[PDB]
């Protein structure tokens, strides 16, 4: 199931994610900052329990999850969600609700790369992971 997206994955393009941090009314501060960042992601598997770390040079943040089953996350920008992820058509979909509004963090696999759609409002962003070795 969910095995291809296993590794460590590197940041390598990025389209529109000014527009998906200003839609969830980050600072513009710390948009620049995250602009320039290219974090790491790691997805490990125990069992029926995914981890997802997200390094960076500026903030981390790690996450445990059954697929399917609903967990309370505190997201990098601080907003307090219940999130649930699943796979639907091969792809990986994190799903985020607070306040009545909703974001997906929607993640698949496309000759080798790892593409992460992130949806908020209108905006729409792209960005592209490699697999480290
Ligand atoms: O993993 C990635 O590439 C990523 F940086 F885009 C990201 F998903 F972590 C994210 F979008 F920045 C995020 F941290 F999750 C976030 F939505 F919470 C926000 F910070 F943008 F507000
Ligand atoms: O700090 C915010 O609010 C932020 F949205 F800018 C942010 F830290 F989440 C980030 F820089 F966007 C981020 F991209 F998610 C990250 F730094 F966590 C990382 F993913 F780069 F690791």
């Amino acid at each position: 199931m969910v095995d291809a997206f296993l590794g460590t994955w590197k940041l390598v393009d990025s389209k529109n994610f000014d527009d998906y941090m200003k839609s969830l009314g980050v600072g513009f501060a710390t948009r620049q900052v995250a602009s320039m960042t290219k974090p790491t992601t790691i997805i490990e598997k125990n069992g029926d329990i995914l981890t997802l770390k997200t390094h960076s040079t500026f903030k981390n943040t790690e996450i445990s999850f059954k697929l399917g089953v609903e967990f309370d996350e505190t997201t990098a920008d601080d907003r307090k969600v219940k999130s649930i992820v699943t796979l639907d058509g091969g792809k990986l979909v994190h799903l985020q609700k607070w306040d009545g509004q909703e974001t997906t963090l929607v993640r698949e696999l496309i000759d080798g790369k790892l593409i992460l759609t992130l949806t908020h409002g209108t905006a729409v962003c792209t960005r592209t992971y490699e697999k480290e070795a």
